[PDB]
């Protein structure tokens, strides 16, 4: 297989005509679309159930963008045996045959971006740009992934030769898995927890979240048209506690691919480590959690830089990202004039219905808007509220954008991870404390610095305990690729995503000598 | 750092005088010291306890070869904040530094190489072949991952550049770990467990088994001559489910590198998989179990030579290794010529006190002794004995070498690890049939196929589902480098020793992005 | 697979005491099978036919070393069949697994050295190293090919990348042909030419000289112990104006590799270039032919060096070689110290029975003996006979070694190949006209020069058209990896044997594009 070197999938800002036209047409169209039912996919087929899950427009809750079949046990045990009798034949696919299938999907996609972005808009309440980066991304797992499973072909592995003899070491992947995912970024890291494992000659039980499970059937529709062999990879929207769980604690699940909350990965990674009656293997689980990410600006910044990116990392997609910046760590000589240009900034932001791509569309569920709310509470009792901190007026789950200053660092709000438009602005005396302050949570996922001192950069490169780090830009928006994204601590088990590392996860080594 | 391409460690075979009276001169300088004792080691030096631990000689175990001291939680919670300690200066030498290290530890120990297989001898009561390799295999162990860990080295992660930044990955190693060390191989395993997650970065509270601590102790001798820095390997002889589990159980201990039972496995990753009072990573355990290892004879192998490889697999070290022959899977036309030919053999094979060299030493404790007859009885129960069967006359742990035969599949003795000179033969009707029998059992380590065929080799190549497997030669000694050792299944996580994949797993990833 | 890097086969010289032991053994065990009788082979079985091929002793041609059946054109027909049976499900092995059963082959073929040594002394008249080298050449096809076959592993070809595209392109596997080989290395060169087309998934009928079809069928027990399934090799001993004919005229024959005489590769190139009824391929045909190698000696060269090199080049097995030196080209100022040393080593050069191991066995048999003593009266005619020039005395057929002076470089013996142990002296001016006279034949195989000129060197690799030229060393005896073997001019199609090249000769490209 030779294929154009990997580039990133553009991300549409819409500033041209033909742009701006071609998304009006796309969101049009999935607004027409609302209301469509989607069943469960199983070994091939498309599978209706009595049951329903219902997703509603966070910008307007009223609206039912779709209803999906609802997976429960019986469903869950059709998916396994579907996927078992899959992994027989696809893991002796040749390693070209299952990566051109991946090309294909990503073809498929890249001439959907458009329809795919518009039901991110609706069904999760991102404004235009954010709905294009996570397309863009999904696109970018399924190109990087086709091209770094080529590096694990038989027989890859380096071994030492020894007279007489032929020594072969070579991978070999794990079975069916199940794959449990987010509602943040519904279409990105669907796909890649799905196609990683699958490209590698894995097959796949694909448990969306429950307030993305549209696009989530949008994500199959397009492996159906790829082509992937029946039971390679499976869709089962239903309720994570009950038919994720379920499958989680399953003697004959190989492996869980988990991306969401700490509180449910732990559950997940405790469950993983027991032997479930019948089991004849040690489960492997990856488990991708939250973060509470600091942004530190020192003395010698560039101010309005720094304002800029702390804005954009803070309130993109309304805060509801793992990668978000809620900590804001100000050098006493960076405070006031770092605090005054944010706040200036935030002030100005849009919050609106996503479909008219204001700066900040709704936050997800009602549920997200109780947590969110109560946080602010919280944060009202720790903290000084110097903007925000109110619900907006309308049906949608407005909220807007969100500042608290002179937030002790082991407070509630500097510590727990609120995933809502809400900064904890930290005062420090100089850069040593900043990074204190910085690495003392449970955390340690992304994080930024502004600073132009060499020394201040460099002693971050090798003390600000986090997995994703960026100096002199935004923390969110981590690319296929160009930055392997995955965290320490409890933000994670480190799985980087985008990386060449990450298919070896999704396999295991023989050894086989013959003597001549 | 330059040095030579890695090469295996010659194994001594004895066959020259010079040998000979090298090893004669071992044994008498290891046995004059019958009355040492060895303290823990912790932050650099040796440290003394009031309790004690005995090592006894297996093949007379009225004689005591050494005692050392007890590690308890006191002791644990002083090598815990001496490895912590250590952690936050060692993990940033440069990989060439510690590599050099390394490498003096090898060349100390390979002047050391017949004191220490003595005490093998005295301590586990492995004949002299048997401690040779194992001693070699320890000194591969260190050579190999001395080089390998420079594979991973500042910035060693492949990225995909993005215009006006620096994007930058590289690995980091975890923190401090404890690990828990077999007595089979315990020099061997012992030291490859220690020096892989050093070699990286990483710092190591090391448990030997309490049926070796003597050489354990002598293991620390050599580390502390090479010159570890204080808090970077520290020995904590004491009891498994003691201040083993005190370890594995902590919230302080970053990752466990464990070799052992799979009773003991089980135990060890399901308590990996929570998170302890004050935790704030999830532990990452490797647990490398048990097999239930078959060699498969067809109708067209060279007899003599499968049942010369046979004997040596399932009678080595009296059958006490993870990758022993312990079923010998016969198709109906190789069932009777090599049935026979095994039997002429093994009946030829000595059993007496390990110094002598005899062909197979005692097992190696009263405890194995009692394991290794209960399972004998219950052979009788399920197959046809027919060779050996009993313990022999002596203080001694002396075990006939054992062949039952007409045993079912299903059997107790055929599907479980009884870890003796107990071999059991299972006929079977053709090679579909014999690799079905093969990998119906829990296991996943070692196997082995006698065939002139080559579409019988190339099946099990495919199909015969263990993480090492050997055509035409003995299963069991796999060698650093040639030979990636780990298996599938409940035969543990398949963490490949004496591979480069091996260091990946005592290392987190960093991506560090700067726009200019 | 991963084997030790390639090394060539040690030439046994017979100094130790063990060595000759064993030869004398190997030769008592052939002699005593010289009764047997072996059958061809097609499509795994051995299979006999009603008319025989006797085999001669040379040394002693009353004695015969073993018989054959011989193949007509129904088993030509039978192994076609076979073969392309065979060829579509061997074309779809992996390299990995084809190499590896050329490796079992060659470690076969090396635990067999001495019986096939032994089988060339009596049945071609091979002294002892002449033996030992044509089979270590043997080993080293087969090891060299194996390794090289990996380097055209699926998809092996270096393409430009296209947008929205994967282009793929690889090699596949010709079909079934025909080797037809010669009587003077008959392991060696019959090894060579079966292993290195089928290495790469081709399919072989050979058809071995009738003067040594009983090592050819000893080559046979070895590919059938190897277990190459049954069609991939055949084994057609018969009369080459026959059933060699019928093969290379064959409109199903898809591809010829041939060495021997340049009459027979004419009659071979012309009739593969035809279209044969129902033919639908343009055949393939390689033809490695004579030569009329020169060594050229100037007047600044080592004299006793050259002389013993030009006595080891012109009369190692009787000549009998398409390397052999049978021009020895001398300056005005080598001229009389060259040949006056030249002829003082040859005259004490010993000849006789092969078995003895002297300097020089018989010529292969009646019609070689014939060809021979012609040329030798040719010669008399021509230029001054000096030494030799008749036969020796006894059954078998010794010729002795024999020097022709004053050899008008047009003579008949300075032009054509004579194939025994006669060499002819020309006279030159300087080290320009050696170089004409060198290059004015119409072969191109190899040639010499000792000289310790280094512009005279170098003028002759840039000018001294032969394919194989060596400096102040013997011209004979190019070993496989290390000299690239084959001809220009007439004595052949450049197929170079023991190079990556030679296996390109076998394969054919496809080019598949997928448009996603
Ligand atoms: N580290 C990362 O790369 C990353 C990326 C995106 C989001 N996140 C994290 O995800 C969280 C937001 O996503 P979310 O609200 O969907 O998280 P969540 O944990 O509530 O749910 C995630 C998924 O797990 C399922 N689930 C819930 N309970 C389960 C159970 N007990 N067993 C099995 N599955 C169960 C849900 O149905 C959903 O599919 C945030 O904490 C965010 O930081 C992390
Ligand atoms: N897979 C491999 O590479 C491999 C290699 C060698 C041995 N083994 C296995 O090891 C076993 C024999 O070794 P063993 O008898 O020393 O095994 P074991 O499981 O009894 O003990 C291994 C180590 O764990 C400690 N231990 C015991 N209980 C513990 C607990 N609950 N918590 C923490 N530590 C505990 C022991 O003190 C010892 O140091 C066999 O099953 C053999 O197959 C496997
Ligand atoms: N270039 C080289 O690598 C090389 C190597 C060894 C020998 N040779 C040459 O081989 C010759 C000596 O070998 P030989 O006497 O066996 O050669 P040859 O040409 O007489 O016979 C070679 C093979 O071709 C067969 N044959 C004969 N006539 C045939 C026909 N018309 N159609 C098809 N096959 C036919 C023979 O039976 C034999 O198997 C010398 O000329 C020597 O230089 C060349
Ligand atoms: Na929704
Ligand atoms: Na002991
Ligand atoms: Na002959």
């Amino acid at each position: 297989m030779t294929v154009e070197p990997f580039r990133n999938e553009p991300i549409e800002t819409f500033q041209t005509e033909e742009a701006r036209r071609a998304m009006r047409e796309a969101l049009r169209r999935v607004r027409e679309e609302f209301g469509r039912h989607y069943p469960l996919y199983i070994g091939g087929e498309w599978v209706d159930t009595k049951e329903r899950m219902v997703s509603l427009n966070p910008s307007a809750p009223s609206e039912v963008v779709g209803t999906t079949a609802k997976a429960g046990k019986a469903e869950a045990e059709a998916a396994l045996e579907a996927a078992w009798k899959a992994f027989k034949t696809w893991k002796d696919w040749p390693q070209e045959d299952r990566s051109r299938l991946l090309l294909k999907a990503a073809a498929l996609m890249r001439r959907r971006k458009r329809e795919l972005e518009a039901t991110l808009v609706y069904e999760v309440g991102k404004n235009w740009v954010e709905a294009s980066a996570d397309v863009a991304e999904a696109i970018d797992f399924i190109e990087y992934y086709a091209r770094a499973a080529l590096r694990y072909r038989y027989p890859a592995v380096e071994v030492v030769p020894y007279p007489g003899e032929d020594n072969e070491s070579f991978y070999v992947p794990l079975g069916a898995g199940v794959v449990i995912a987010p509602w943040n970024f519904p279409v990105a890291i669907f796909t890649g927890m799905i196609v990683g494992p699958v490209a590698v000659g894995n097959t796949v039980i694909a448990k969306p979240a429950e307030d993305a499970v549209v696009v989530g059937a949008k994500v199959f529709e397009i492996f159906h048209e790829a082509g992937f062999p029946p039971g390679v990879v499976n869709f089962l929207p239903g309720v994570g506690e009950e038919v994720g769980a379920y499958l989680v604690e399953h003697p004959r699940i190989r492996f869980i691919n988990f991306t969401g909350s700490l509180e449910v990965g732990l559950k997940i990674y405790e469950a993983a480590g027991r032997l479930a009656p019948g089991q004849t293997w040690f489960k492997r689980a990856y488990v991708e959690t939250g973060g509470k990410d600091a942004i530190i600006v020192d003395e010698t910044a560039d101010f309005d830089l720094a304002a800029e990116g702390v804005v954009v990392s803070a309130y993109g997609f309304q805060g509801q990202k793992c990668s978000a910046a809620s900590r804001l760590i100000l050098t006493q000589g960076a405070y006031e004039p770092v605090l005054e240009r944010v706040l200036k900034r935030a002030e100005r932001l849009s919050v609106g219905p996503a479909e008219e791509n204001p700066d900040l569309g709704p936050v997800v569920s009602a549920e997200q808007e109780r947590k969110v709310l109560s946080y602010i509470e919280i944060g009202k009792n720790e903290g000084q509220l110097v903007l925000g901190g109110k619900r907006l007026e309308g049906e949608g789950y407005f909220i807007a954008p969100t500042v608290f200053t002179e937030v002790p660092p082991k407070a509630r709000i500097a510590q727990e991870e609120i995933f809502g438009p809400v900064l904890s602005v930290i005062r420090v005396k100089d850069f040593a404390e900043a990074l204190e302050v910085a690495n003392d949570t449970p955390y340690g996922l992304t994080g930024g610095v502004y600073s132009r001192k060499r020394e201040h950069l460099e002693w971050a490169r090798r003390e600000f305990h986090v997995g994703n780090l960026y100096f002199n830009r935004k923390i969110t928006g981590a690319l296929v690729g160009v930055q392997p994204f995955g965290g320490f601590k409890l933000s994670g088990t480190n799985a980087k995503t985008g990386a060449l590392d990450y298919l070896r996860l999704f396999l295991e080594m023989k050894a086989v000598a013959e003597r001549f």
